[PDB]
């Protein structure tokens, strides 16, 4: 017996309860980014570069 | 015995309720990028760069 | 007995409880990226870069 | 135009959504009544006694 | 146009969202009268006397 | 124009999200009433007794 990593529970999400009656809701992008409304996520990454809601608005690289 | 990564509970999203009565939504994207509305969502990645919800308005490499 | 990923849950999604009543959904793009209304997804990547809701608006590389 | 009892919506039950993973259940009645899941249930009685879901054990009337 | 009752929405239930994982539940009984898991249920009644959930353990009129 | 009672919501349940993981229930009756697990129950009666979750545990009129 060793359990090295054995029983984890890691990126998780158990248990959510959500209402919304009238939710307006209006958005106006021009040349950007825009991210609204995540819920209930979960990952894991190994050896990466993990971003859950990640927004970038431009990328830009002249020569 | 050695359980190395035996039992594990990763990247996991178990158990939600939702409810939306009278959701009224409205987007106008001009040239970017809109990222709505995400629930209930897991992953997992061994060796890259794993993004849930991601939004990239624009990628330029002129030469 | 080893067990070195023996009993794993990976990338999982179990039990989702989901309403919509009345829910106007009006979107207008243009020359851009939209992702709307994701839910109850899962996946897994080993090597390589997986992304669950990517948005895009625009990739370029002039020479 | 009257409309005396026009455009009801009376005794009604619209818009459901379940889930149920493991849910061991065992009941043990000697004699009695047991009344278990009842979901989604509707009616409308004029002139009448309606119960839904009534659990009487025992009537009784000796003489 | 004299509307008595006209546009009514009377006794309803509508919009519910349900999850249980591991419910264990165990009744035991003995002479009497048991009611669980009662869940979106709607009536009317007119000239009546309409319960729900309603649970008597016994009645008895001896002579 | 009169609307007596046009345009009226009474006894109305609606927008409900639950959930539950892990909920051991056990009920040990004797010649009783129990009730338990009542949720999103609406009714109307007119001219009558109405009770949603009532619990009698004997009526006796012995003669």
């Amino acid at each position: 017996v060793l359990y090295v990593g054995s029983k984890t529970k890691e990126g998780v999400v158990h248990g959510v309860a959500t209402v919304a009656e009238k939710t307006k809701e209006q958005v106006t992008n021009v040349g950007g980014a825009v991210v609204t409304g995540v819920t209930a996520v979960a990952q894991k990454t190994v050896e990466g570069a993990g971003s859950i809601a990640a927004a970038t608005g431009f990328v830009k690289k002249d020569q």
